[PDB]
């Protein structure tokens, strides 16, 4: 029954207290649905210009490399939230179409059925979990298990990873104060320092003091990199 | 059977062309779960000093008007993410502790039990779905099935009328061109005029014409409020 799985999955999950757990964990479900190898995958929303991506997987190391080596990144079609439907993504050979040296390097490393599913995060950043697997031997699994299972999986390893604080997921840290949001929010909205001045009875230096100041702490060189940085990560907001 | 539920409620949401469409059908979905009501409510990441709040609902006229007369809006536990657990939230009288004038007012309008899911949809804006019912009555439902079949409806019909274009779930439009994204990349990145002619090997002028064509289009002020929107909404990425 689907309902005492997940139930056990989601405590299993909420205990855990490093990475090498959930990871650990996540090799283990992969197993259970016949896959040999796990990949989590985070593509997050900062820098704008090139976007982190952290990953954790337990793939052939010399895969990693290769793949690296051949920047596959950019064409993989498996980590394109638009190829998906209801978070979900069997692959298979159309898929790689327009990626055929990356669909033949997979192979040639033994990757050679996969299946993966992407979650957005409360911080905008996309997570991906890929299972893959050695044969192309047929292995019946209902559709809908399949992809209900992985949505909590890629799911509830992300909050933890979260919970944990893990590189993998963080966005840069913006540890600011209500004064420091409140005029990151009128920057956001376009008002110049005179009028958040006005809109907060301080003065024009005070705006320009705690503007300075965000941006020593994140190392930025204006306030609209800043802003920027906290409209798309979510900590700007109330 | 949970998993054909799930699949013809998929394929009911997916043919739908009308919003009043969905609507009618999360009536009908409330009322075989033995609510008498809805409420979908979708909080905006924009504007940022005042986000966009809309929301259709079936409540009674009565309790809308006297709702938004109070300005309950701000102190309503049931919309604020924080209370939820794995976005599901159960109404019960601890929750509305911060909220006591909600609460009363609430039940003089017969709002007596009641239930809500909530999304973050891929454009940042959240999604809340609220069943609420007359009765004290006892209706023994297993918490799991609710759970599961709200996390469905909530998604589905916000994505239908996404699909929809419906004005309650869209944010700001940002018909932008390609080189008008790439601009607004480098600015968020926090790049002067003069960096990103450099950059783009273009001048300073053009980089500033499409600057401020984007304010046009957005009747914004300056750039960053434009950066800041699209950081926000997701349209900002590649």
């Amino acid at each position: 029954d689907f309902f005492s799985w997940r139930r056990t999955m989601l405590l299993r999950f909420q205990r855990m207290e490093t990475a090498e757990e959930v990871y650990h964990e996540i090799e283990l479900q992969a197993q259970q649905l016949e896959y040999d190898y796990y990949s989590l995958c985070v593509r997050h929303p900062v820098p704008f210009t090139r976007p982190k991506v952290a990953f954790y997987t337990n793939y052939p190391e010399a895969w990693v490399s290769y793949y690296q080596a051949k920047n596959f990144l950019a064409i993989d079609p498996v980590l394109n939230p638009e190829n998906f439907s209801q978070g979900h993504l069997m692959w298979n050979d159309d898929l790689f179409s327009e990626a055929q040296p990356l669909w033949e390097a997979a192979r040639a490393h033994g990757l050679r059925r996969g299946v993966t599913q992407y979650l957005m995060l409360p911080n905008r950043a996309l997570g991906f979990l890929s299972f893959s697997r050695c044969s192309a031997r047929e292995i019946p699994i209902l559709s809908d298990e399949l992809q209900l299972k992985m949505q909590l999986l890629v799911r509830e390893s992300l909050m933890a990873l979260m919970r944990l604080n893990d590189e993998i997921v963080m966005t840069p840290e913006m540890n600011f104060s209500k004064r420091e949001k409140e005029i990151l929010r009128w920057t956001a909205e376009g008002k110049t320092s005179a009028e958040i001045a006005m809109i907060l009875s301080i003065s024009e230096n005070t705006v320009n003091f705690h503007q300075k100041n965000m941006q020593k702490k994140i190392n930025a060189p204006n306030k609209t990199q800043v802003a920027c940085y906290a409209a798309a990560t979510g900590l700007i907001l109330e």
